[PDB]
């Protein structure tokens, strides 16, 4: 449980690496053991944090690194859309892992539990006052709503992954900058594919930067190489 100040010191000017592989992906292992190696690679490279999904993966990663973890549990709650740490059940399991940050879908979309997002954020903060939280959002207003509700960090991971957000390819640098200017602790995340993009984003004065697929999804990296040849 690092203080926000201490965590901000740790994350500033560095790269957080998202080490995820869902069933169906080439690096998904039913018995685990792959994502911890990815996290180890990130640590050896000089990464300042890890983003990880699932109780299993988080625990395996904790076993090999002391880097702070942003943790999520991806689980569908149909008919509603959110799946990144969608209900208190996922929050509770993540709280039990003793990790630095819990990230969760904080979009404006209808929630399975019927709560408005601000109410849920307040509920989590009331239940776990000592837990730092990150709001995965898609739009500027969603970031503002989450911040006013008491979220510690606002992340841009869902921009381009909701129908009403920016659909264009590449990182949502306009959203990142706008949130930074508004005086919000921003963790830039989503579609950051090149070191050049990462530097541009870092220059905006973000609290942190998460790079995922560009480091830890060889399939997606290879696809981009292959596409350039067409």
């Amino acid at each position: 449980k690092p203080t926000k100040e201490k965590l901000m010191e740790q994350l500033k000017g560095g790269i957080i690496v998202s080490c995820q592989a869902l069933p169906g992906e080439p690096l998904y292992s039913e018995t685990g053991g792959i994502m911890p190696l990815m996290a180890k690679a990130a640590q050896e490279a000089g990464a300042v944090g890890i983003r990880a999904n699932s109780v299993r993966d988080i625990k395996e990663i904790q076993a090999i690194t002391d880097l702070p973890i942003i943790g999520i549990i991806k689980k569908d709650y149909p008919p509603q859309e959110p799946f990144i740490t969608a209900t208190m059940t996922e929050v509770d399991q993540l709280a039990a892992l003793n990790i630095a940050v819990i990230a969760m879908d904080c979009t404006k979309r209808d929630r399975h539990d019927g709560l408005d997002i601000a109410s849920f954020i307040r509920q989590v903060k009331e239940k776990y006052p000592n837990q730092l939280l990150m709001a995965d959002i898609s739009t500027f207003d969603e970031g503002l709503v989450a911040h006013q509700a008491g979220i510690d960090f606002v992340g841009t991971t869902l921009s381009g992954y909701t129908p009403y957000s920016r659909q264009e390819a590449g990182p949502d640098v306009a959203l990142i900058e706008a949130l930074c200017k508004a005086g919000i602790a921003v963790i830039a995340e989503g579609k950051i594919h090149s070191p050049e993009e990462a530097k541009k984003i870092n220059d905006l004065g973000v609290a942190g930067i998460v790079v995922g697929g560009a480091i830890t999804r060889p399939k997606e990296i290879a696809e981009r190489f292959i596409e350039a040849l067409k």
